[PDB]
RNA sequence: GGUUUAGAACGUCGUGAGACAGUUCGGUCCCUAUCUGCCGUGGGCGCUGGAGAACUGAGGGGGGCUGCUCCUAGUACGAGA
């Protein structure tokens, strides 16, 4: 009945400053987990997370988009864990979306630009995740 | 085509012939280039015995325009846009 065991579930968010690479990382995650047959790119509007017309045209994520992927590993090490990822908007003008998601999620991948690193909205999502007391990993 | 000839009519002015930075219809645009100039093209002589070819380069002319798409690069800049 249960397609995957309880232990093999990973509810995570991808949170960061604007244009830190959240949607691109989500697209590569979907590609390497096989659900997406083309990598696409955000600035051409081919990103799957940026499904709304405004997101496609303006190159930004305005909504928290939740999807699910199956990951075994680089070397197929593990039985397929199911990662429930949510791509959140790093805009300070959409903070309720990230707070909304981050309440329910169990982990956060905080993305940081290698050049800019910690930025204002990275600090904002940091505070939100801290008040929700969630575990974090970081992706530079 | 307009502008200003000769015809005709409207409005207005005048008694009238006629007239109007008023309008309307119709109304003949000539020249075989001597010289200069210019574009090409040769004949004569010269360049120091004659001739055939290859050049040199003074000097002169020609040409010089620019959009859009992509990469750099969603890069620099920008809280973002
Ligand atoms: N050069 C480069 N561009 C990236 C990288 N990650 C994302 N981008 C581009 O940077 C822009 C913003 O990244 P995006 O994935 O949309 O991030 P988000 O807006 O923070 O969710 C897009 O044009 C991406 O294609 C990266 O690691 N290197
Ligand atoms: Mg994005
Ligand atoms: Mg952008
Ligand atoms: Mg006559
Ligand atoms: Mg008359
Ligand atoms: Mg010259
Ligand atoms: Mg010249
Ligand atoms: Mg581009
Ligand atoms: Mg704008």
């Amino acid at each position: 009945a249960r397609t995957t065991p309880i232990a093999r579930y990973r509810n995570i968010g991808i949170s960061a400053h604007i244009d830190a690479g959240k949607t691109t990382t989500t697209e590569r995650i979907l590609f390497y987990t096989g659900v997406n047959h083309k990598i696409g790119e955000v600035h051409d509007g081919a990103a799957t997370m940026d499904w709304m017309e405004q997101e496609q045209e303006r190159g930004i994520t305005i909504t928290s988009a939740a999807t699910t992927a199956f990951w075994s590993g680089m070397a197929k090490q593990y039985e397929p864990h199911r990662i429930n990822i949510i791509d959140t908007p790093g805009h300070v003008d959409f903070t309720i979306e990230v707070e909304r998601s981050m309440r329910v999620l169990d982990g956060a991948v905080m993305v940081y630009c290698a050049v800019g690193g910690v930025q204002p909205q990275s600090e904002t999502v940091w505070r939100q995740a801290n008040k929700y007391k969630v575990p974090r990993i970081a992706f530079v």
